[PDB]
């Protein structure tokens, strides 16, 4: 059982449930059992068409998730049955029950962390951690600002930053129960939570007098919101973009580039993974797993949905005001989900 | 005789001709005679209000130019009468006949290069050279793309790049005699000259098959034009912005930042000058002067206008389709200008 698309378009209509047969297990091959796989923007964009990579249709959707190794090829010894794995590369097709992959296509992850955390490791904490490390040299006490803070990545940024002794200013969209949301992000380690509406005020720049100007800003919104994010950076600061929409480009005023000497950059985890070794990626995973055991990092609220009920999850993920992230689940759990 | 403004606004109405008296020459002071001074965007923005710095009104306008040292203070020995000087710092007020400055406010420039070239040294070639050096490591054969190529900076970029064995793609705005303009920029060393209209075609990216993708783009336009400039960069390339307008921000698509790993930066010569020593700035000037003697760099077409006829020059500089640059001239010449 697989979630397959015959062409590119709106995932609602484009993607459908189909049945396949599993290939032979060569000496280098690993047969797995999928446990869980998230619906990520990249997955949606790979269905829609506008994404960096596009596999050969008819293709299986989804790029991330976690699977248990069930059977193993003649001469693979680095992966044993019972090991949890995640994809080493993009476009593997993870919205399936079982598959066969070469051992180089897979990366072992420890099987003692929670299943949800394993499934979202790449999109969320891997991305958050990398952005915090790769652009500005941040020491305990330094600040970071970000938008879409209630997102999967946003919540990972909050937790990881706090683990690094950093001080976060967290922008979220305006909403009726901002107070509840504010309090929850603060419990995760957020120092401040402000709305986009608050961000746009000229009196925002030096609003929080008891903390230093951030040299790092993380953006997922674009448009005027990204410009207002830029505006909060110290001189010589960097704003990193890791998501957004086609028709909402990042916008940088001439005066901010020139007089404030700001830098705009992107981050793409897939690119990072390609430019680095398995050991370096394994090192990142271990670091994150240690945070998850030390209690310094937990996964956000995520609605579990069966592979059968993909339609429900596929449309709910494509809310303009994206609520809880949708995790496709291939296992049964203690509480049954119809 | 001085060009003075009592407040900020439209330079046409704001700036006016006034008479002052010259201060005492302290031990550290240098009395000069202004020879020429350009009308630069920064000068206009310093009159308008929206600029990084704003001196104390009533202030003298203009930030750049060249002057001959006429008289010198008790204990200054590094500047002799007859030496040409340019301002070491911004906001000196150069739209004057004579003044008194401290020797640290001035920088000697060789007096054997043409007067026009001395007057525009900072805005034009200093800025062009710095942008070519400070962002991407360019070796002979590498390409650079830029827009507003017919500008003062644009023409300096063309000449300096050619001197460095680089290969330029030069974007200009669409116009009735594009051919004449194309030919002139090519004679200066431009390899290709294309219009903004041509740039916007999807078929532009690999249009010039016989040259490598630029890792450096220089932008002065913003808006959709800057996005199309960005689009021509090799993966990991940098677009540097050194001018533009308030209501024409730079626009960077999410996909270009993320998938192409592009960098957006600004450049401000005033900032560079502050972050570096007099010797390092002197080194830049000497390099440029050597290019000017070697015949590798000449100043563009520039209409000379007397200090008396500033109004004419002040409005002509503020064309939306800026023609020949306006140089305020304090000297008489072989051909008299009424
Ligand atoms: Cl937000
Ligand atoms: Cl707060
Ligand atoms: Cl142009
Ligand atoms: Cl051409
Ligand atoms: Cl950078």
């Amino acid at each position: 059982r697989a979630l397959v698309y015959g062409h590119h378009g709106d995932p609602a209509k484009v993607v459908e449930l189909k049945n396949l047969e599993l290939a032979a297990v060569r000496g280098s091959d690993v047969r797995v059992k999928m446990l869980a796989a998230p619906i990520n923007p990249s997955d949606i964009n790979m269905i829609q068409g506008n994404y960096g990579l596009l596999p050969e249709l008819p293709a299986v959707g989804g790029n991330e998730g976690v699977a248990q190794v069930v059977a193993v090829g003649s001469n693979v010894t680095g992966l044993k049955p019972g090991d949890w794995v995640i994809p080493a590369n993009a476009g593997l097709g993870t919205w399936r029950t079982e598959a066969v992959f070469s051992e180089e296509a897979l990366i072992q992850v420890p099987s003692d962390i929670p299943l949800q955390s394993a499934a979202t490791l790449q999109v969320n904490p891997c991305t958050a951690y990398r952005m915090l490390m790769d652009f500005e040299q941040l020491q305990p006490g330094d600040s970071v600002i970000q938008n879409a803070s209630n997102s999967g990545v946003g919540q990972a940024v909050i937790q990881i930053a706090a683990a690094l002794g950093l001080r976060t200013i967290n922008v979220v969209r305006d909403r009726p129960d901002i107070q509840k949301l504010s309090d929850r992000l603060k419990s995760l380690g957020a120092e401040h939570v402000i709305t986009e509406e608050e961000l746009r005020r000229p009196e925002m720049k030096n609003f929080f007098k008891d903390m230093p100007q951030p040299r790092l800003a993380l953006n997922c919104v674009g448009g005027k919101s990204s410009t207002e994010l830029l505006r909060q950076l110290a001189r010589g600061g960097t704003m990193v973009t890791y998501g957004g929409m086609a028709k909402q480009p990042v916008v940088a005023s001439v005066s901010l580039l020139i007089f404030k000497d700001l830098k705009l950059r992107g981050f793409w985890l897939s690119q990072w993974k390609k430019d680095h070794s398995p050991d370096q990626f394994k090192e990142l995973i271990l670091t994150l797993c240690d945070l998850i055991r030390r209690g310094q990092l937990t996964a956000p609220a995520c609605s579990q949905v069966p592979l059968q009920d993909y339609q429900s999850a596929l449309e709910a993920s494509m809310k303009p005001f994206i609520s809880s992230k949708q995790i496709l689940t291939m296992l049964e759990h203690h509480h049954h989900h119809h």
